[PDB]
């Protein structure tokens, strides 16, 4: 299992990386800094999170105490459903920076495929709570991307939670100057994405899997949502390796040549998480784990079901 996978703008890009979701702004600097000194090179962040100044102090702190150097780091962030507006991309990048504490992205990608009015609100709803659009599309905010990678700004673009015709439709853009780099979506156990993942492998695109452990913190959890780091089935398999169950559900997109996102602010995760480089599951674990699929997602928000270019209405 060799660390980095090669992207198509010829960068390499850790497999492993040290997710920010949730992250409490007053642990979050410890938990980059600790990820770094532990191995991690690779570290996903957002603008919605509201916590990238804060993960931007420990990466200039390890580049400063000399850890790292800026091109051993992969830091990816991406553009808010509010910043699609073409005069809007290149603000809302530079922002991301400069709250990073960096010079440039290594990726940066439209975290999701719906523009939203901009303005202040992550979420700008109607008085009846469904989110209002803006009449931005997918090609236009892709040029905008373009423009970033000409700019020096980010050394790669890419998507999140787009769908296999939402990658096509860029795929097929007049005038498409650079391809995606990378699709991040959700992928566990409990949704496998076989059809999008060699959709995606076949273009030269590299996938990202994100909430690799369920996302056992996502605020809008439900007693009775089934429980990926509890399956008894994934315990047995994890016990057979004598590996903890978390380390069973980062090997696996692993070994499936994903990127994988482990969100952890507490120092033992952090480490255990990364230790996943010395053991291997077996074809039969893989095909056994792939088996589990129940098309369950931690993220697909009610309010926007009804935005034109929701994603998960399609099958893949
Ligand atoms: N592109 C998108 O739309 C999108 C959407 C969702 C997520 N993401 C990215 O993917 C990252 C990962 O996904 P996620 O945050 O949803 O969830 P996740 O990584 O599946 O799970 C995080 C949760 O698992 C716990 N945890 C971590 N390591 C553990 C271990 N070894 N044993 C037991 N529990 C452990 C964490 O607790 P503690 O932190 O308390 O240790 C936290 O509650 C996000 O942080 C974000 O960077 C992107
Ligand atoms: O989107 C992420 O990366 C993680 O999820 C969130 C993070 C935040 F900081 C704030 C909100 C979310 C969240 O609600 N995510 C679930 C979402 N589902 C859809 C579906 C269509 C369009 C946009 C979204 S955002």
């Amino acid at each position: 299992m060799a660390s980095r996978i090669l992207l198509n703008n010829g960068a390499k890009m850790p497999i492993l990386g040290l997710g920010t979701w949730k992250s409490p702004p007053g642990q979050v600097t410890e938990a980059v800094k600790v990820a770094i000194d532990v191995g991690y090179r690779h570290i996903d962040c957002a603008h919605v999170y509201q916590n990238e100044n804060e993960v931007g102090v420990a990466i200039q702190e390890k580049l400063r105490e000399q850890v790292v150097k800026r091109e051993e780091l992969f830091i990816v962030s991406k553009l808010w459903c509010t910043y699609h507006e073409k005069g809007l991309v290149k603000g809302a990048c530079q922002k991301t920076l400069s709250d990073l504490k960096l010079d440039y992205l290594d990726l940066y990608l439209i975290h999701w495929p719906t523009g939203f009015k901009p303005g202040k609100e992550f979420f700008p709803l109607d008085e009846s709570g469904n989110v209002v659009p803006s009449d931005t599309n997918i090609l236009d905010t892709w040029a905008a991307m373009e423009e970033l990678v000409d700019e020096g700004l980010v050394k790669a673009i890419g998507i999140s939670n787009f769908n296999h015709l939402q990658v096509e439709m860029i795929l097929n853009k007049p005038g498409l100057k650079y391809k995606p780099a990378v699709n991040q979506i959700e992928c566990h156990p409990y949704l496998t994405q076989e059809k999008l993942i060699q959709y995606c492998q076949s273009k030269g695109i590299v996938v990202t899997a994100y909430s690799p452990l369920g996302s056992p913190d996502r605020p809008w959890a439900k007693p009775e949502d089934p429980s990926l780091l509890e399956d008894p089935r994934i315990k047995a398999i994890a016990a057979k390796h004598n590996k903890t169950t978390a380390q069973v559900l980062i090997r696996f997109p692993m070994q499936r040549n994903l990127v994988v996102i482990p969100k952890s602010v507490t120092p033992e995760r952090i480490a255990e998480n990364f230790k996943v480089f010395d053991f291997e599951l077996s074809s039969q674990d893989m095909t056994t784990l792939l088996s589990y699929n129940r098309n369950w997602r931690v993220c697909a928000l009610l309010s926007c079901t009804s935005h034109k270019d929701y994603p998960f209405h399609e099958e893949f």
